[PDB]
RNA sequence: GCCCGGAUAGCUCAGUCGGUAGAGCAUCAGACUUUUAAUCUGAGGGUCCAGGGUUCAAGUCCCUGUUCGGGCGCCA
């Protein structure tokens, strides 16, 4: 059964162990990494054999063409780059050992070259093997797959083996350290503290977002993963501390799509004796120096809907587009929306219904204040925004944890980044007072609770943070993998998902 | 009192908010922060007055002293920075504002100031305020003592009074932010590649421990919590990523001590054509590089049990002392270690059982082969690494993911640094042949059936991942809590953690 | 939670009505001392995701189920 592979090839390995020959060698020392081979011995002329030169050289066998018995061409390749192999018998030790090792050599192997640097008669940069040693044999078959592998379930299933035949996945988790990298400097260098908040916590609180409700066996009570570090950090603020953030992972037991995840990366920041309008200036900065260091250039070529799909030039000039959303919708609209004074009232209600009826707004059939002004906005506001650009104060129904406007009445303090019509960066104003904390509290306990529960959904221990004193701060959350996706022209999120969550094949 | 205090505060409070004044504005440009204000003008000599600088500062007042009824001396609070704010009537913009604003204001409600900088002839910097603008009162009456809560409990459960009322806490914090700091930089400037791998899997791999069990509604299913990265970073290195690193949170469903969390944070990296011995200069020169950094000096002094107790004084100078495991016990041992190399069988058991027992050793029931190990090497040989010290060539069941030592029979391509006589880091040369790895996790999965309770389960993705090969590599592990207790002075993982996990009481 | 799509030899794809399923890559054995998707000569291989049905007859026609790729919902 030439066809299984496998089979044959354990066969192999285990009559190598047990006629005295160690397949799996412990140490192999390593004297130059690819990379550094390619970059030094590139000036050589074709036919050129540096046989002074003795170096190290480790990787993966990725081809085995023979063009003879005496002479074999292997592939190399580690580090993102490729190295040929030449191997030759009259420069090997012995034509005896040249055959042995060759004989057991296959696609896929991990090899440990020793051989001086040199150029085959075409200009292909290659070392000539002194001593070929066999690291770690591949047992099962790899594939030859031309234009690299293309099928989602094995790339995401099998990450080894998209990251072994497809190269682009290293760059984009690259791309995404780099990107995180360039958070933390940043924020250091602004004189923030990082600090390491609790990602298991006591209480759900009065998050509509599911939880993922733990057991602790010790405690012999229930324990709900972090949905945010918002309190936390707020709490950490009254202390003293008044510059925090954390590059933490978030836990929403909701559904997935291309953008969302249940499990995902976000930073958060809280800075004290500021607000949004102070804010949106570093978010800017933030974002331009992200854009100009992990690329070259301030524009940024995405495709949404695959590569065949429209592609998009999106630019990161610093100055971003602000736009208040009252204007801009009334304009969109071309009708005068009702005072924000009034947005409270059933009037307003009805009147929004009727421009979603006529402007042919969808709304599932619970259709409150909050969610068709959303809607509309969906639909006439960020589905225009392909460059970066900021939505200033939001009506006080779409989220009322941010303070009142100082000018404007009946408008919350906030800002959201909007790239490629998605969100990425989102700031508020920081409700500091501990009466209309508590109410806001109540009234989201009251909303969450499913029958007469209470405290719960509430968490009095903030409460009293608060009752000591909280400066007048500004919060900050941003979106790691919404913004790795834009920098890698990655669609979906489990692309740039070491691991994504894949359900058992059975 | 407390409760009449927060009372009339509130009553205060809301009264005021009837009355037009707004005591939380929404904003309030601070011109300058404490400490650049300090480290500015603290160059003048007592009893100037510059009356031509308008600065804007903020703070939380610590202490109201009155002199008359013509000057207030108020005391801002900053991130470790005292400044003190003397409020002159005539200096102030008028009288009536004067009384109007020292009416209202008390110890601990959070203030800013405008005003001109100077110094009184005693010879402390001051603030000359032009205004003083009420930012966030503080209801609640903030405790007065000369020694800070000293009340763990409150200190814990309350981590905001703690920092408020203690500085020291707060400097705990910037020290193990920097030891994270300094070894993320450490490994980038090696080469190394920073990943977030899942928190949730299907089953937990990695190390041995019990697990946390979760549901899942989208994927209807059950998914454990992270106990280790151990499998996917392994898996990362087949792949192509010689250098992988990451510092997260693990969690175990173990008992809430003084020294044990439900959550905490580990460093784990994975470095490709490498081994064991490898990592043993690279794991000191970063922990000598950490100390000398964080510290200052390469000795440390650390208190194990109160800051009036013993105060051994520990040396972390790079050249750390090396000596074997089973060796070393033998030596330290009063009779005689069987070979125990190839022998592990029932007699070995047996021999460690009578020994456990005649040392006047206790071990949980199991009293496994590798339970008794431990507990005698930890009862023996583990109390003399005052300095760090390196514990190397573990017997092979101690540890099921090290390859065998490429000299030694049944002994484990590991090492151990102990300082404190606690642990604080371990690495493996990791075992990349599959079929050896299969065996290991089939007799884990025997044990855990058989009597055993946080033992590991079979990964089948891991082995055919093994299966597709995996380079000789070595992984590298660390407890990042305990490193920050002991560099900051702490007998307890409550101290270095923000919010520690306490009982619900 | 609701709809639209698939699954074929180790793997990348063909396969017309319902009248077995084919080709390349790869694998194995050979020849070739300058190849690079090396070339040439030989050899294997499957019930077509899993079940029921429908039919004289099913990869094809239909139902359910597993698991992926999408859309609307959830994430105030
Ligand atoms: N489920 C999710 N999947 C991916 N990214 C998310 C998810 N939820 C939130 N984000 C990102 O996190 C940012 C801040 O979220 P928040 O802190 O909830 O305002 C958003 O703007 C998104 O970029
Ligand atoms: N139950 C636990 N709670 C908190 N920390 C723990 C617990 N178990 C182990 N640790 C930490 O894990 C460290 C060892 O990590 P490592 O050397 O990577 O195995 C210890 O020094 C502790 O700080
Ligand atoms: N932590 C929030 C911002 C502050 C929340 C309360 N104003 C976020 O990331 O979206
Ligand atoms: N993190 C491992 C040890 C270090 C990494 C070895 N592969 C553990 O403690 O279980
Ligand atoms: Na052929």
């Amino acid at each position: 059964d030439p066809n299984q592979y496998y089979k044959i090839r354990s066969q192999a390995i285990h009559q190598l162990k047990v006629n005295g020959e160690d397949p799996y060698p412990h140490k192999f020392h390593v004297d130059i990494s690819l990379t550094d081979f390619i970059q030094k011995y590139s000036h050589l002329q074709p036919g050129d054999h540096l046989t002074d030169i003795t170096l190290k050289v480790a990787g993966r066998i990725h081809a085995k063409r023979a063009s003879g018995g005496k002479l074999i061409f292997y592939d190399l390749r580690g580090e993102g780059v490729k190295l040929q192999v030449m191997a030759n018998s009259r420069n090997y030790k012995s034509e005896e050992e040249f055959i042995h090792i060759n004989n057991k050599l296959r696609r896929g192997d991990i090899i440990g070259v020793q051989g001086n640097p040199g150029k085959t008669k075409k200009g292909e940069l290659s070392i000539i093997p002194y001593e070929i040693t066999l690291l770690s044999p591949c047992l099962h078959m790899l594939p030859h797959l031309h234009f690299g592998l293309k099928d989602k379930e094995t790339r995401y299933r099998q990450r080894y083996l998209d990251l072994i035949l497809n190269d682009f996945v290293r760059q984009k988790f690259i791309i995404r350290s780099k990107i995180i990298t360039y958070i933390r400097s940043f924020l250091d260098e602004l004189g923030f503290l990082e600090i390491e908040t609790p990602m298991m916590n006591i209480i759900p609180g009065g998050a509509v977002a599911k939880p993922f409700i733990t057991y602790h066996n010790e405690l012999d009570m229930n324990l709900y993963m972090r949905i945010a570090p918002e309190l936390y950090h707020k709490m950490l603020v009254v202390g003293g501390i008044d510059r925090v953030y954390e590059i933490g992972r978030q836990f929403r037991n909701e559904g997935i799509d291309l953008t969302h995840n249940p499990e995902f990366t976000t930073c958060e920041f809280y800075m004290a004796y500021a607000d949004y309008h102070d804010l949106m200036e570093i978010t800017e900065k933030m974002v331009s120096g992200m854009v100009k260091h992990i690329t070259g250039s301030y524009k940024v070529t995405y495709h949404p809907d695959g590569p065949e799909g429209q592609a998009y030039d999106v630019d990161f000039t610093p100055p971003f587009r602000r736009i208040n959303m009252v204007e801009e919708l009334e304009k969109a609209l071309g009708m005068k929306l009702p005072e924000t004074n009034l947005f409270e009232t059933e009037e307003t209600r009805k009147i929004l219904d009727d421009i979603c009826v006529a402007k042919a707004v969808e709304c599932p059939p619970p259709r409150t204040t909050a969610r068709l002004l959303d809607k509309l906005v969906g639909e006439f506001l960020e589905v225009t925004c392909i460059n970066p650009t900021f939505i200033c104060d939001h009506p006080q129904i779409m989220s009322p944890l941010a303070k009142w406007h100082r000018s404007k009445e009946g408008l919350t303090e906030r800002f959201e980044l909007f790239v490629m019509k998605k969100e990425i960066c989102n700031a508020y104003t920081e409700l500091n007072d501990p009466m209309r904390q508590r109410q806001l509290f109540e009234e989201q306990a009251k909303a969450k609770a499913a029958g007469d529960d209470e405290a719960m959904f509430i968490d009095e221990n903030f409460c009293t943070a608060l009752e000591y004193g909280l400066p007048p701060t500004a919060g900050w959350g941003m979106g790691i993998d919404r913004v790795a996706m834009f920098l890698t022209d990655s669609n979906n999120i489990k692309e740039v998902l070491l691991f994504p969550a894949m359900k058992p094949e059975d």
